């Protein structure tokens, strides 16, 4: 009873576009073993953008990977992507300031990583609020390793049909 | 083409697994959305819960992802693979916690008031995470709502009750 081979290279590099049952579009590239830029186009928090999320990456099983990290906003997030089947799971642990005020965490994060943590330390945090959603994956392309112009601006300063585009 | 999210192939479902750093730790699935559990060793050996509000989702054949939230502020996302016999765990626990783990080794149903206060208390942050694949050396079906497969300490257990396998 064995458990999966950890050989990441099926991940790393993938940049994909998804769709919460909710609506909210995001969108996520693995640029190496253990980092993300990411960029959230819709919902809440649609205008936020982070580059170089340190995250844990363990696979699961073919084409399945569980992606786990924690904000300076204090949020956590745990990911189950299903690259085969083209859908995502997404829990999102987030506390309560973030619930009360996403306005606050829409911003390129990199130039504001202070702010966050003030915002953190301000609170309130608990009780935490929870999204379990699954997502369909839209877009799914290989960008290859460490690639800093794959999420390198605002949404709002992409074209309009970026985030509608599909294979 | 999300997979069908059908849980009875894991309500029920009553689990023995040590982590790859040896902690040994026990899960009863009473319900679509309660777990009961109970911790025997590493940090918080001693703890368990009853009654833990849980969101859990099917993953794949024998694949299921449970997670949830702890009145100490921890949160957990777990990966159980009934059929490959491993389980995946994600614990993001506050700073408090693990400066002193000891603090939270109660029945958690009797203290739920004290965990709140050094909750709200802190310090939170930076929180620490922990990944590990786990080993599930146990697994039976103890049916729906049954109260009486986690009902006492872990110190109280008879002596071969965590070394059993199947």
């Amino acid at each position: 009873r064995p458990q999966p081979d950890q050989d990441l290279s099926g991940i790393v590099g993938k940049h994909l576009i998804y769709t919460y049952a909710n609506g909210w579009q995001y969108e996520l590239y693995v640029k190496n073993e253990n980092t993300i830029d990411y960029r959230i186009h819709s919902g809440p928090v649609g205008g936020r953008w982070v580059k170089d999320q340190p995250v844990v990456i363990v696979r699961l099983g073919n084409g399945m990977y569980k992606v786990s990290w924690t904000e300076p906003t204090g949020t956590c997030v745990s990911l189950v992507v299903d690259l085969a089947e083209r859908w995502l799971h997404g829990t999102i642990f987030f506390a309560q300031w973030v619930s009360q005020h996403p306005e606050l965490t829409v911003v390129f994060q990199n130039e504001h990583l202070d702010e966050m943590r003030a915002l953190r330390d301000e609170g309130p945090v608990y009780p935490q609020v929870v999204i379990d959603e699954f997502a369909t994956i839209t877009f799914v392309e290989n960008c290859g390793i460490d690639n800093d112009d794959v999420i390198d601006c605002a949404p709002g300063e992409l074209p309009d049909g970026y985030i509608d585009r599909t294979n």
